[PDB]
């Protein structure tokens, strides 16, 4: 069974001005979810300095994005640290964040909405192009688990027993928007990865699928 | 948890000697894969003509070919009729099949292990490059199960809660060998598909990983 939960007041506001904003560079949600996680990535494998074992649930560390066009869905994987239950509740929802509400002041004032990531609240960025998310996570301190938004004031967490097992990590799996499904083109993620970000330590693998002639 | 089923003993002779045969045109066993999952597609759009909405679960007619090269694993899946609990367990293993010891009787007056398609029992080709398979479908008459293999005499059959959703179809997932891992090579696989595979009426796809430049 599914757990509801409440977002904090100001995320909640953050998501609806995100969704709905008619903002021009919508693109720059990739570079915010590639750099979630390449910092989770940086996390397990620090950890990993006095801890080898963690790395063990998942020795290769990679970014991988996978669209699916049936499913008008698109994928940002990690082998990242992952997030337990708790950390799923705490980290994106029911926490007050700092940035929150001086990204908002700053919007209102005129600033870039790129400027999201410098705030601290550049997952929220995803609803740029996408009206529904999934973040299926799987950390070594815990079972896997999915928590679900809609961009609405609140959010599900719920044991994962339909997708694929992740040795350890995070999916971001997002539910785009109809007139977002050029993000689900190999040219346009390819262009749009190259442009804003070049220095990632981690290799970023594209899964495209192609008829065999 | 799962379940254990005894294979009828000839099935389990013919996966020992297929399993441990130094036969040279391994390769076979894709041609023999794909013929099944043609035949598992063929049977669903038939079942559609007077039952439209059994395409319903996932219209997309394909055969999808996922190598997993950190897990040594390669899929072959397909959007056909897919198979109930009750299906997997009699139509890969407990049942005796026709053509089980005519074939190994066959094999041993000289016949080509390429012959096995024709005596109806080409599923276990599977075995001559891989030691392991799991078997995932979902039948439109039921929830999504696992049939287990180790080319052993026994099998098991659980209820799927760790792999990704199938809307329906089959996944044979298979765990190569490690002689055998050539498989799990773009250029490889699409040299062996090309070869015996050209009258496929259905889309047949590859999917590679590529690391972003
Ligand atoms: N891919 C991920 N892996 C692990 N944790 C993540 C991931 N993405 C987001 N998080 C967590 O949720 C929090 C909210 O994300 P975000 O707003 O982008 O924060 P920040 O700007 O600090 O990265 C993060 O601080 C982090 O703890
Ligand atoms: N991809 C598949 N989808 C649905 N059923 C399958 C699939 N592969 C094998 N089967 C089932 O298991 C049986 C055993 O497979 P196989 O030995 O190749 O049989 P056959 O030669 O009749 O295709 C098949 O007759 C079929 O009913």
């Amino acid at each position: 069974a599914s757990e509801t939960f409440e977002f904090q007041a100001e995320i909640t506001q953050l998501m609806s001005l995100i969704i709905n904003t008619v903002y021009s560079n919508k693109e720059i949600f990739l570079r915010e979810l590639i750099s979630n996680a390449s910092d989770a990535l940086d996390k397990i494998r620090y950890k990993s300095l006095s801890d080898p074992k963690q790395l063990e649930t998942e020795p290769d560390l990679f970014i991988r994005i996978t669209p699916k066009p049936e499913q008008k869905v698109l994928e940002i994987r990690d082998s990242g640290i992952g997030m337990t239950k708790a950390e799923l509740i705490n980290n994106l929802g029911t926490i007050a964040k700092s940035g929150t509400k001086a990204f908002m002041e700053a919007l209102s004032a005129g600033a870039d909405v790129s400027m999201i990531g410098q705030f601290g609240v550049g997952f929220y960025s995803l609803f740029l192009v996408a009206d529904r998310v999934q973040v299926i996570s799987k950390s070594n301190d815990d079972e896997q688990y999915i928590w679900e938004s809609n961009a609405g004031g609140s959010f599900t967490v719920t044991l994962d027993e339909v997708n694929e097992r992740i040795g350890r990590g995070t999916i971001l799996r997002l539910f785009l928007k109809d007139d977002q499904l050029e993000y689900l083109e190999e040219k346009r993620i390819k262009e749009v990865i190259k442009r804003h970000s070049e220095f990632v330590a981690y290799p970023i693998q594209l899964v495209v699928t192609k008829e065999v002639e």
